[PDB]
């Protein structure tokens, strides 16, 4: 639209492009998220009535550890379709595999913004989906925020009923991957966990180029934490209580903010 200049690619999530975008009036940078239509067709909830969906949940994100949707450019004459935010310079906290991990106290700062982000959305009634690494963007305030709802549900009462897969493999929890039902809640937690994991490691607790050997990996194979880096057991803990296979049993928000490593 008429008041933006959009600069190169800066990154690409589960649907479309972002790109950098600049307001030469104003002297200032944003994201744009870029969604082609007919793109959109390609690749019972239509596309198209998906992207409105997101866009619900998007207006609706005030909090500090989540982004924020400035605008939408919508044009229905126009096959494009954009989605202006406040840009995070920096990009994804980390991209994994990586052979340069965080200590474990830059972690801890990375994992509570995390919960605080993930607190807000569960209370909002949004389940997330895809919380990964390279979905957390780190602010010049050194805090990292929650990015991405394109595989994002809102729900009503205490949980998210949800039937099938979706967002990234290697965060899919064991219960995810069917025909039962399963917690919205506890499909985040898990991933959250394998993103505490990528933080500490750089690399992902279950791993295969196959992913039928990823799905018996996940479903089957323990967490192994390698003897260097060297971690806390307080952590180790933690993460046995996140990346826990059955979600009853599994770790909830209220108490990871308990949880004395997030703590001390
Ligand atoms: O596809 C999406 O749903 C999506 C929507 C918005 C943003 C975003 C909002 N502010 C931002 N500031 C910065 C950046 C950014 C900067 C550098 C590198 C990558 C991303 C991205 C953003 C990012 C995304 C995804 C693209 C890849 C990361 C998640
Ligand atoms: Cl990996």
């Amino acid at each position: 639209l008429n008041q933006y200049k959009l600069q190169s690619e800066i990154g690409k999530g589960a649907y479309g492009v972002v790109r950098l975008a600049y307001n030469e009036s104003e002297d200032r940078h944003y994201a744009m998220k870029v969604l082609s239509k007919k793109k959109l067709l390609k690749q019972q909830l239509l596309p198209l009535e998906r992207v409105y969906q997101e866009i619900a949940i998007l207006k609706k994100l005030d909090h500090v550890n989540v982004v924020k949707l400035i605008e939408v450019l919508d044009d229905p004459a126009e096959d494009n379709l954009y989605l202006v935010f406040d840009l995070l310079r920096k990009g994804p906290v980390m991209e994994v595999p990586c052979d340069k991990p965080f200590s474990e106290e830059q972690a801890r700062l990375y994992l509570r913004d995390v919960i605080l982000g993930l607190e807000y959305l569960h209370c909002q009634k949004i389940v997330h989906r895809d919380i990964k690494p390279s979905n957390l963007l780190l602010g010049d305030d050194g805090h990292v925020k929650i990015a991405d709802f394109g595989v994002s549900n809102q729900f009503e009462g205490n949980d998210a009923q949800l039937s099938s897969t979706a967002g990234t493999p290697a965060f899919m929890a064991p219960e995810a991957i069917s025909g039962q039902s399963f917690s919205g809640k506890a499909l985040d937690v898990w991933a959250t966990g394998v993103t505490l994991y990528c933080f500490v490691y750089g690399k992902c607790p279950f791993i295969d180029d196959f992913i039928l050997a990823l799905h018996r990996k996940i479903k089957n194979e323990p967490v192994v934490f390698p003897e260097e880096p060297e971690i806390s057991e307080e952590l180790k803990d933690l993460i046995l209580k996140m990346l826990d296979k059955n979600p009853e049993t599994r770790i909830g928000v209220p108490d990871i903010k308990l949880h004395p490593w997030v703590t001390k």
